[PDB]
């Protein structure tokens, strides 16, 4: 029971208790008494990381693989809790929680400018829920203990537990058998809201659920399904919902915005005269202007969070609630609704639809050489099976991704969507790797992406962790090329140079194979679109092989636009679009997945 | 003159009038709109970066190679902004400034969640001299003048200046002819304070001059070695004053402190009865326990910034005063005194120094297999010109360094010695070349500090960027596993791994050269002592034929653990000393550069 | 049900909802659409104070007297919520709830020092769960809401308000019949817990 330690130890116990097994970290001179504690304890993990920022985009994968887990950084005092910010930041954005813990320099020597001391629970406030220097030992297992709560809890959100040495190696008396996790807090709406928004949902004669993160956050994507099924009632995932529903799935209509969106999606959105939004927010990139995404429409808006109802349009019925709890009841007074003989056919409007997704197409079936980068997507719908997990971030490698690739369970798609720090998709595989030996992960990067964290493929090469890196280059930050065309512009965006060691890059620049060689991976470039989905195959058998990361590299053509625009009706489509399966041949309506 | 441009349009104009040649960068959508304003100008040449952190370093470096440079980073929204706070942190703690630039969301979108917007001016604010969001298109050039009045005056630091879309495009009326920078603040010392200070000097029996980054912050490296030579006084740089009296000077005493310090340096200021502080703050790695240090001395502290005299011992004599400004009156003053014969004759006292610096050595000529850390460092001193311009950042590859290395020149040792981010160095010293083309750039890392942005090397391929780096390679973190040993452990501090494209790395992990010579650069790997030097010397015939980046790597022995302590009377010396020239023959007492 | 009001309008509603009954305070321009929200609505009881800071402690001893009651305190733009400060730290370090709003500038004019426009959700956030300056109508009855919750759960403490100009005038749609006060968030101590104690 009751026994001396130090507060670290007890900080062992208290994570041990809170279900963690695992952590990501670079350990120093102020952080070492707690890796002490943790070899000393057992039962965490520790995965080195190649650079802080690696460690801290390790623990946002490792959080939004599984639900209920929850991703650890470590790093010492000074620049590794400054390195962690922009981890902080994506995981506030996208409501998932991270524990980021940094060493500190002893409380006495605070505001001194000790070495290495900086004010990080300043730095840290605007993007955590709770930034805290703990300044008594026996006040360390309390903070993790509210610090637990918090993640879980309402909105959730990371926090920085920040260690002064001195409060890491006092002694307090600690009983691991009397701790206890807090409770966790999330409203639940009445039975009155929810039979209002069912009512106004009957009334509707183009309804469609727009279903969100929070759905998944929730970890009530069954829930979901069952309740779009029950009312025949069509689903949108915004981005960060994508996966709740299957991408198969006859009521799936396609996703919405100005940029990872579907011509059949907008076009749905548009005819429709109500959005049922579940865990959403509705943002920017996904409304455009919010009087055109709302005209002519009812809007429902269930959130767990008030302040993010009304924050950027006005619902017809806001209600606070965990979506879960939400869906609960939803589906309860459907089925209610529907023994009733109370709920609409709605035969017509999901027949409409469905041909829109018919037909309101992009070309993907390409066999130009350079490589067009459309036809990578339709090679990787081909190749990997229906458990595919694709983890990605930013640029025209991931917009055109989210365009083209199908997902068909939640947390399939992991992907940092309001943040979207270039360097964040190697770590972020390799933390979803680590949550789940078994998923099947693949990774998709531009070239740019790929190098601002490429070192942490050694992490894989160290530790053995195996998934494949699709890496399409263009030898450009591609979209950034083609924003500037709006300024008819092209500058100082081009990564393009004669390598002097690879002539075979053909001015490309970086030579990514040897890169990837060099760091204790495997590697193969294709130049050819026959030759991708070979190269995939290959891939898989090298992973058996090896267990290390694997990177195919497609050479591209350098300048390709990707389809996006402005407002849900003004997307411009600069590449072939398509109204038939031969050119678009891995639409799911087209295609048996798996 | 006066003539209608968009407000991004006038910031040019100003950053051409404030001296401005050099950016660093990574472009983006919302900053897209500067990026245009930049081609549309010219005379900034932009640098792409291939993380932003590296531009941010870029900036540091380039501000750190010569007096009244200020580097300059941008950055679009976002992410950009959270991956510049380690530099702002790094550049503050130094007391040196760099320009950080980000786009931003437009104005009437900042509090909702527009994608990509954070609230950088609330992260930044404790790690800057001023971190704001313009909210005016007219406020763009008026901003950037208070910018370099506070990044030049008083104690000086760095600047983040955050610009929404739509300030940026909007247009302004602004002249040119008309706009002037503003005059820079920095409190001079009154003659009643030197003479003052000059007579506690005289009564001194055996001073030392510890002259400090305010020195060469300054550009007042040769007034301080006047006024040494003036008073026949020893000078002790600290870790960021080393340089501006050259090493082999016959009054400079070494360097004092608990790791970056010499055994003649802390013996002659134990040995001291006064320590003359010029420019300096008092850091705890420089000082140990401030009870230790100033025993027995009378403390002169002579500081730009009111707030540091006294902050962490009480000194005897505190004077505001800008170093420069303070040293043109001590040179005045102690000319008067040496006219009147009141300036003491110092020979024992100097030669009593000097014999400690001839016999207090640590060995470094090893013949060792594998490489003895300490061995690199001679053939370097030996291999390099007195003009060598080293860059490096921290690990056992950067004390050592310190304390085995000699430079003879200010601003010929580029290190971030308060904050140390790993990573720093290949940006550094990318950002010194891009300051001074003519500069002879050397940098030292550790495998781990090279890993973090090994990017960056292609920044160097690219815009072909010659220096050569040295990267010593224990496939550890080794400065962790020797602080580890307090606590009797050796956890998660071990890079190695048999690298399966590399069986000639021997099981050392990541192959560098593999990795330098894919990101466009040139490699060559060493592992017996003989052949560093002619390794050095392919290494310069290589950067002169391909005019990029040189890495040679040195395989070391895996532990050696580097002399340190907690007080400058406890140093260990675990490696063998030295009292001979043969075991320390590049000592400058032996030695002659160049 | 659903109808056309202007956001002030809607916060009676919450307010009442809440429980409220009563408001110290000190009116000004900044704040005269609330005054003529409470005017219109009825309900509120207001007791008119003769220095803001006065205003500030009858609330913080209205919420003392009664297990419950939320003292609510007014005021007006720039001094009325300096003023308010004190009250703001003595029912923090206390643990007990005050709820202030005060008036504010117009978003539009937030950052061009405007005529007694302060940045009071930055002096008032050491000393409260909450302070917000409100930049949306809609978002007004929906910060209140989470403002009740703060003040009831956990450690109780005070929450302040801050409300633009136009976004207490301009008109939202807002339904009275469904607004639902959120629950309180307490934890409870285990039997296991209990027994060790006892
Ligand atoms: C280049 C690029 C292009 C993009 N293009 C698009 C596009 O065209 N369309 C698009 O939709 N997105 C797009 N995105 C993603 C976009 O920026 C947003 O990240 C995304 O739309 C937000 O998803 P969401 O509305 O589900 O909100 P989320 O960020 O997932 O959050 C929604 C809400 O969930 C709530 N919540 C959290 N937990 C719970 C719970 N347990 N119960 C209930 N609610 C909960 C939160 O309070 C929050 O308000 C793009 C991203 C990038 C980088
Ligand atoms: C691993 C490691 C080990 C280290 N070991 C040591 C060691 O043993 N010994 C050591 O000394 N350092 C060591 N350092 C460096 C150390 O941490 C500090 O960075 C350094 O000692 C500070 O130098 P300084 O006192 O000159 O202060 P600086 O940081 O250079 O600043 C000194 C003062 O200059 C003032 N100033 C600025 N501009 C002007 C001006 N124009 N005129 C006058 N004053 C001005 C500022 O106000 C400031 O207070 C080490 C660093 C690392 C990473
Ligand atoms: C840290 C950071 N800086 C800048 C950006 C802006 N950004 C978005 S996409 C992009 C270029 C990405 O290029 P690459 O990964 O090669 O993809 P491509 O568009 O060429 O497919 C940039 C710089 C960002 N998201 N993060
Ligand atoms: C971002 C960051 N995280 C952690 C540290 C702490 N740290 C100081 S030295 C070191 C190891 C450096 O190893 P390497 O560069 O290989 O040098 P070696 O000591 O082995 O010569 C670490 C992790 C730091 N300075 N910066
Ligand atoms: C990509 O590197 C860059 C150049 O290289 C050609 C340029 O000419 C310019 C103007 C900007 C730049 O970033
Ligand atoms: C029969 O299965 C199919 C659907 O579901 C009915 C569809 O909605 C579409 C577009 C195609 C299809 O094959
Ligand atoms: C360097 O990677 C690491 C290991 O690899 C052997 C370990 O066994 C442990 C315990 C920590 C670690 O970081
Ligand atoms: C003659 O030159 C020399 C010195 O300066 C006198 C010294 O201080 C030392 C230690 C050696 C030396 O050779
Ligand atoms: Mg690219
Ligand atoms: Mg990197
Ligand atoms: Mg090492």
């Amino acid at each position: 029971g009751m026994a001396k330690m130090r507060a670290v130890d007890a900080a062992m116990y208290v994570l041990e208790k809170e279900g963690i097994t695992t952590a990501f970290g670079v350990p120093g001179a102020a952080i070492n008494p707690f890796y002490s504690a943790m070899r000393k304890h057992g039962g965490i993990r520790h995965i080195l990381a190649r650079h802080v920022e690696g460690a801290s985009h390790m623990a946002e994968g490792y959080t939004r693989a599984t639900a209920g887990n929850i991703g650890v950084c470590l790093g010492t005092s000074g620049p590794a809790g400054t390195d962690m910010i922009t981890a902080l930041y994506s995981a506030s954005a996208d409501s998932i929680p991270i524990l980021c813990i940094t060493g500190q320099a002893p409380r006495a020597r605070l505001h001194k400018e000790d070495f290495q001391a900086v004010d990080i629970e300043a730095i840290a406030k605007p993007v955590s829920k709770m930034a805290v220097t703990v300044r008594e030992a026996a006040l360390v297992p309390r903070v993790l203990q509210q610090a637990f709560h918090l993640m879980r809890s309402g909105r959730p959100g990371p926090v920085l537990v920040d260690l002064p040495f001195d409060v890491q190696v006092a002694e307090i008396e600690f009983d691991p058998d009397m701790y206890e996790p807090l409770p966790v807090y999330k409203p639940a709406a009445s039975r009155m809201q929810i039979e209002k928004a069912v009512e106004m949902l009957i009334q509707a004669e183009r309804p469609v659920i727009v279903a969100g993160g929070g759905v998944i956050n929730a970890d009530a994507a069954a829930l979901l399904q069952q309740f779009a099924e029950l009312t025949s009632v069509p689903v949108i995932p915004t981005l960060m919902g994508w996966g709740c529903i299957p991408d198969d799935h006859e009521l799936m209509a396609g996703m919405v915005g100005l940029q990872t969106a579907h011509r059949y999606g907008n076009a749905t959105l548009l005819a429709s005269d109500m959005v049922f939004g579940i865990g959403n927010r509705f943002a920017q990139r996904h409304t455009g202007s919010v009087e055109k995404y709302t005209e002519g429409r009812k809007i429902v808006h269930i959130d767990i969070e008030p302040t993010q109802i009304g924050r950027v349009l006005c619902p017809d019925l806001g209600i606070v609630s965990d979506a879960k709890a939400a869906l609960t009841l939803l589906v309860e007074v459907a089925q209610e609704m529907q023994k009733a003989g109370r709920l609409p056919c709605r035969k017509e409007w999901v027949a409409d639809c469905q041909q829109r997704k018919r037909t309101l197409l992009r070309k993907t079936h390409f066999d130009n050489v350079p490589v067009k980068p459309q036809r990578v997507y339709e090679e990787m719908n081909k190749a990997f099976g229906r458990d595919v997990c694709y983890v990605t971030t930013i640029g025209l490698s991931q917009i055109a991704a989210a365009q083209m690739l199908h997902v068909f369970k939640d947390r399939h798609w992991i992907n940092c969507g309001q943040a979207g720090p270039l360097g964040w998709t190697i770590p972020a595989a390799l933390g979803v790797c680590a949550a789940d030996p078994k998923r099947n992960v693949v990774a998709i990067s531009g070239d740019f992406d790929f190098q601002f964290l490429i070192e942490e493929l050694a992490v894989g090469a160290q530790f053995n962790i195996p998934y494949i890196h699709v890496l399409v280059n263009n030898a450009y930050l591609g979209m950034i090329r083609q924003s500037q065309m709006a300024f008819d512009l092209d500058y100082c965006v081009q990564l393009a140079f004669e390598n002097i060691n690879s002539s075979e890059v053909n001015g490309y620049g970086v030579d990514h194979v040897k890169v990837a060689e060099g760091l204790g991976c495997k590697a193969i470039r294709v130049f050819k679109p026959e030759d991708i989905a070979p190269a995939f195959e290959q891939a898989k058998a090298l992973m058996a092989q090896y267990r290390v990361p694997v990177v195919v590299e497609v050479i591209l053509e350098r300048v390709t636009n990707i389809s996006m625009g402005s407002e849900l009706d003004n997307v411009m489509e600069f590449e072939d679009i398509a109204d038939n399966a031969a050119d678009a041949p891995t639409e799911t309506c087209f295609m048996h997945y798996e």
